[PDB]
DNA sequence: CCGACCGCGCATCAGC
DNA sequence: GCTGATGCGCG
DNA sequence: GTCGG
């Protein structure tokens, strides 16, 4: 947190551009600058110093000078004062409400938690669950609780079929002491890039977890991706644990390494890595890495036997998960 | 300058 | 019903 | 908003 004041300001700018301006490229610009600054091992003394980092340009450097000088940013002070902007920023904190819906609700005079509660009829299923657990979803998950959650998911999955393999990814795999949610990567030998030998592979796991009352709500669900809600069991006489977000992704077994690279993140790391891939003449998704032809069209999937193979193709030294928290 | 900025699953809607 | 676009979300 | 060519 050497430069926490600066990274916080940039993150707030990023969110404004995403949520209010709907300017996704500016959102990404601010996030990139925040990330490069967060990893910079010196306390920043000037905008000039910051501008030497990639992703920090003239405008952000000027903002950093203002912030260092006064401890604030006039641009943000004004944004905080603005009713429409503040309302839109708030509503987007509900899962399922993005920039477009938030502005639509604000138009219709729905702009507070109270307003949402009285207008449940205007929400879709995802938004209604997001509102229901608004408080809980803002809380972080102590790694101690992530470990208990891991034990439950891994054991319940084993009970369904011993051939499943469940891997907890995201911030947890990066070694974080707390996580925003739980991300589970699932494989089964019956599901590969070549064939699907059993139907309902994801379904059966989701069903078992609902049966033991671990999964409590569903935000969205398909053949390969589940997004929903879960909760640890609590003991006699004790307060219940908060409800938590859970994501489950079923990946073809022979594409596990690309899948775990993707699902481990961070999100900014993934964007950085994929961009570099392109520069090197490859394209990366959660399934494969493929060479780009002279025309720029993706060729056939390259052989991958480890996460490190992917790094090797794009000529990056291997980075352990704990070093991917960008 | 300026285009180029990752990549994709699921839900919802418009148009047919 | 299907296809395509869009919104939202995952990392 | 940034920056590579
Ligand atoms: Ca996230
Ligand atoms: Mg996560
Ligand atoms: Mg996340
Ligand atoms: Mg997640």
């Amino acid at each position: 947190t050497l430069n926490g004041g600066i990274t916080d300001m940039l993150t707030e700018l990023a969110n404004f551009e995403k949520n209010v301006s709907q300017a996704i490229h500016k959102y990404n610009a601010y996030r990139k600058a925040a990330s490069v600054i967060a990893k910079y091992p010196h306390k920043i003394k000037s905008g000039a110093e910051a501008k030497k980092l990639p992703g920090v340009g003239t405008k952000i450097a000027e903002k950093i000078d203002e912030f260092l000088a006064t401890g604030k940013l006039r641009k943000l002070e004004k944004i905080r004062q603005d009713d429409t902007s503040s309302s839109i920023n708030f509503l987007t904190r509900v899962s399922g409400i993005g920039p477009s819906a938030a502005r639509k609700f604000v138009d219709e005079g729905i702009k507070t938690l109270e307003d949402l509660r009285k207008n449940e009829d205007k929400l879709n299923h995802h938004q209604r669950i997001g509102l229901k657990y608004f408080g809980d979803f803002e809380k972080r998950i102590p790694r101690e609780e992530m470990l208990q959650m891991q034990d439950i998911v891994l054991n319940e999955v084993k009970k369904v079929d011993s051939e499943y393999i469940a891997t907890v990814c995201g911030s947890f795999r990066r070694g974080a002491e707390s996580s925003g949610d739980m991300d589970v990567l699932l494989t089964h030998p019956s599901f590969t890039s070549e064939s699907t030998k059993q139907p309902k592979l994801l379904h059966q796991v989701v069903e078992q977890l609902q049966k033991v009352h671990f999964i409590t709500d569903t935000l969205s669900k398909g053949e390969t991706k589940f997004m929903g809600v879960c909760q640890l069991p609590s003991k006699n006489d004790e307060k219940e644990y908060p409800h938590r977000r859970i994501d489950i992704r079923l990946i073809p077994k022979d594409q596990y390494y690309c899948g775990v690279l993707y699902f481990t993140g961070s999100d900014i790391f993934n964007k950085n890595m994929r961009a570099h891939a392109l520069e090197k003449g490859f394209t990366i998704n959660e399934y494969t890495i493929r060479p780009l032809g002279v025309t720029g069209v993706a060729g056939e999937p390259l052989p991958v036997d480890s996460e490190k193979d992917i790094f090797d193709y794009i000529q990056w030294k291997y980075r352990e998960p704990k070093d991917r928290s960008e």
